[PDB]
């Protein structure tokens, strides 16, 4: 906590993160211009089905047809998920600044203030899928080794929105949590 | 407009509802056509998945959901994908551009993506009835090879929601 | 076009449901394919959603849509696999439970073990894989003809086939 | 097996006093700071020994077979198949092949595939205890890191199935 990147764009941090949960965590991310992020209903669905399966009785309650059947699910997205890592180009690790507004994250380029696009990033983690989030530049600024970009989300969505909050308090929580 | 071939223009949307939208489609040559079931399994699919019981079951659908989502990313990702267009499509048949012209009778396949998110190709059998050309390129007249009792209930289900979605 | 193997058609063929169909098939000479519950598997699950195409609202609706969606992952992972998949040739068989005689683009020796390739529904990009010996090839017009003898099925491949054969049948005189 | 001979301090701490299972299947170490994940690796070995054993459900079902199956086919395509060799597996660690040897101490990540139908891999994080070769192939004897309780029963289970499977015959 108490990062200096913030005096690099006072103005831009303060918007994105004052009175709001923000994290500061490393995962993939990065920032493309020429978007094609798709719906708020994908990136609410990855958000919200993530949860449910995440976060660390089947005799019970349940015969054993609908527990193989499970096995399977199992089995299937691991599978889907090892297919995936086959093909698709991951992104860069970089520790980034995240709340429901906007994010703070390392650039190889920088782009001027007003550039629109997507922020990509790997939420999850066994899960190869990416959150794409049409997003515009607030603020562009280096600190002598890296382009940092502050990019702030374009409206979410009700349903979207709810879902990236919950995903933020749950990760913020599960940090503290292993401190 | 669309009387640059009447007689089929007439014969495909007379009297039946005809929803003009831009969709990917076209029309594809062959003497081997698609199923029946899978067009009617893909149609009501897409309907019934419009918008719970033990915890096992909500994350078994959110698993589906997680499954479902990444492979339809990795087709989408990977296909020829179709040129995009206006069409005028009726439970007969449709109106779209093509490449090329072709022989009036000369079959094939219409292969269109029903919806956009999903990018699973519908396939109908037709023929077709006209092939005139004048929006700088060629217009097709295609007419469905009979559906059967199912797959056309299906059919025009997926019209008249696809309507009113439009219509509002 | 099979007396060139007038032993291999008995051995395969007499009594018992034999049917004669087109479908890509062919016979890969290999050291050790396997799997019959793989082969059991594949044939069990066509046949049920084979029947598919009990009660309309019935379980909950949320039932309902999972099963939707099952139906959507099937045909698009079904897509994807076409995308870059060998196409088998299309080619007239007469199946039995025994074996199968296909048309083969090259000859093989009485005793080349290997396994019979299939694709048992047109709607499924997926291949069903029999070991088996050959146990006649011959020629006629042109074309070489083989006589794949399936290496023992075991209780539920063997039922498995059966059905398979015999709805096949019965789905065939619907004509 | 004399393979313990090469390396009796290694072998006896992997081995002794639990289920030891000699068998054949791909299984390879890599050097890696991936820490993966107990949570995947529990999953995919409960889920594996379920399928090792209302018609709309059941056609259902059919169905996940059939997806699973389809699904099982793409992976074998274009992923990186590992070296199918004898191993000595046991809770606590296992012995294997390997391409280069490596110090005592080393760190990275095993991987293997529990099943043969299916190309999923088991990914378990390990460190060299010793490593020896027998004038043919270097082999190592990797020590899992702590499996936590759920992975530790999952895999426990696995193996003893495993062992049970094994003795037919």
């Amino acid at each position: 906590a108490m990062s200096t990147l913030g005096t690099l764009a006072p103005a831009a941090d303060t918007e994105l993160f004052a009175d709001t949960l923000s994290c500061e965590l490393r995962l993939p991310a990065g920032f493309h211009v020429t978007a094609d992020p798709g719906s708020h209903a994908t990136a609410e669905t990855l958000l919200r089905s993530l949860g449910q399966v995440e976060d660390l009785e089947e005799r019970g309650e349940l015969p054993l047809l609908v527990q193989r059947m499970d096995a399977k699910l199992d089995l299937i997205l691991a599978l889907i998920g090892r297919l995936v890592r086959q093909s698709d180009t991951r992104l860069a690790l970089g520790t980034v600044h995240w709340s429901v507004r906007g994010i703070r994250l390392a650039s190889p380029h920088a782009h001027p203030p007003g550039t629109t696009g997507s922020v990509l990033l790997q939420p999850s983690d066994w899960l190869p899928e990416l959150l794409q989030l049409p997003a515009d530049v607030l603020a562009s600024a280096s600190d002598g080794q890296q382009h940092w970009l502050w990019l702030r989300f374009a409206p979410l969505g009700t349903g979207l929105q709810d879902a990236l909050e919950r995903h933020l308090f749950r990760l913020h929580r599960r940090q503290i949590a292993d401190a």
